[PDB]
């Protein structure tokens, strides 16, 4: 979680689409999906993130359906976001004991216990948070037994980005669930 702001050139794919859906929180404009192989994934654009511009105008107070309009009547060409970093979000670095454990209880991907004396322990992870990305990868919508398998799957040194439960609500709102297990682009970003 980067505390930049950073600005992000985005260009329409060949049926003039972004591969992005936003959502109004708190006066501000937030990052709702991000669609795979999409410019939006392209250019590293992050469920969580806040578009503070579009093409050099402020989007404090838009809401979803406007934000949503002017992606639209913009000319592809280049299309210049100005993004903060996940403000909702936190990341955590754990540690696996000898057993491959890291040390929590998660059911539909948010945190609902803390083993004791376990890393998550000494790291101080909490409870009522949904998880977002594990080791820099995008997880939400993915099933809890997948999550389990990245777990697995993933080196000693486990980092995970993790949002507050009735933020993270309050941003999938109004999205159906099937859309997020299959269009939010789960994949490791292409260098």
């Amino acid at each position: 979680i980067k505390q930049g702001i950073r600005e992000v050139i985005l260009c329409k794919d060949q049926d003039g689409k972004i591969g992005l859906r936003l959502k109004s929180i708190d006066n501000g404009i937030f990052v709702q999906l991000v669609q795979a192989n999409s410019p939006a994934s392209l250019v590293g654009l992050r469920f969580g993130d806040q578009v503070l511009q579009i093409n050099g105008e402020n989007c404090a107070g838009w809401s979803s359906d406007k934000a949503h309009k002017v992606l639209k009547q913009a000319f592809g060409e280049k299309i210049t976001m100005t993004i903060r970093d996940r403000p909702f979000e936190r990341t955590i670095t754990m540690h696996k004991d000898s057993t491959g454990h890291v040390g929590f209880i998660f059911k539909n991907g948010k945190i609902t216990s803390i083993v004791k004396d376990s890393s998550a322990a000494r790291n101080g992870l909490l409870t009522e948070h949904n998880i977002c990305e594990i080791n820099g990868q995008n997880v939400i919508g993915l099933k809890d037994s997948q999550i389990a398998d990245i777990l697995s799957t993933s080196g000693t040194v486990v980092t995970i980005t993790i949002m507050p439960a009735f933020i993270f609500e309050h941003i999938i709102k109004r999205m159906a669930p099937s859309i997020m297990k299959s269009l939010m682009d789960h994949t490791i970003p292409e260098v």
